[PDB]
């Protein structure tokens, strides 16, 4: 059921229901020698749809965006990047291209310029310190602090009780931190327990790569933040 890099080939985008208008999108990418699933979402907001995250550069989110086309019918106007790595930005280019309205806070902005990286057009105002919340449309999006990235943030729908935690939240299994040179260790955990404290009603967790669990995706990331920690 919920589709992993065998039902994926390299360049192809698979949408999955996660709830009733609300879908995760799942694309692959080679990386180092092997081939990594990644996580987006989808939420319908009225007619229109606003989406989280690329699916991974160029070519995925062009995909992605005729994937979505071809399945929902319903038109993509708005676009947020949880941080700026390029497996959240890589793609904006293609976004706004297409018409779509790219969203990122001015701290992943200015992380992607300084990166290099594609850097979304807007600027969401109001989550520059460690437990600001703010509403964008159909969504509530958090920034926990600093985890896997210093600007990384988390997405929930309050209709589904659906929490997408990005990167910043790591799959069952996977038993071993990634790639964390742009993490903040230490206040990872931290970060964390803010996530816990402020949705601690949430059914369905979406981790930025793998599969989606429960809250209990939180305390494992924690368990294995700690333990690279050490
Ligand atoms: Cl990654
Ligand atoms: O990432
Ligand atoms: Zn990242
Ligand atoms: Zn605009
Ligand atoms: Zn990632």
């Amino acid at each position: 059921e919920y589709p992993t890099v065998s039902e994926i080939p390299v360049g192809e985008v698979r949408l999955y229901q996660i709830a009733d208008g609300v879908w995760s999108h799942i694309a692959t990418q080679s990386f180092d020698g092997a081939v990594y699933p990644s996580n987006g979402l989808i939420v319908r907001d009225g007619d229109e749809l606003l989406l989280i995250d690329t699916a991974w550069g160029a070519k995925n989110t062009a995909a992605l965006l005729a994937e979505i086309e071809k399945q929902i019918g319903l038109p993509v106007t708005r676009a947020v990047s949880t941080h700026f790595h390029d497996d959240r930005v890589g793609g904006v280019d293609v976004l706004r291209a297409a018409g779509v309205a790219t969203y990122a806070s001015p701290s992943t902005r200015r992380l992607a310029e300084v990166e290099g990286n594609e850097i979304p057009t807007h600027s969401l105002e109001g989550l520059s310190s460690s437990g600001d919340a703010v509403r964008f449309g159909p969504v509530e999006l958090f920034y926990p602090g600093a985890a896997h990235s210093t600007d990384n943030l988390v997405v929930y729908v309050p209709s589904a009780s659906v929490l997408y935690g990005g990167c910043a939240i790591y799959e069952l299994s996977r038993t071993s931190a990634g790639n964390v040179a742009d993490a903040d260790l230490a206040e990872w955990p931290t970060s964390i327990e803010r996530i816990q404290q402020h949705y601690p009603e949430a059914q369905f967790v979406i981790p930025g790569h793998g599969l989606p669990g429960g809250l209990d995706l939180l305390k494992h990331t924690t368990n294995v933040v700690k333990a690279h920690t050490n």
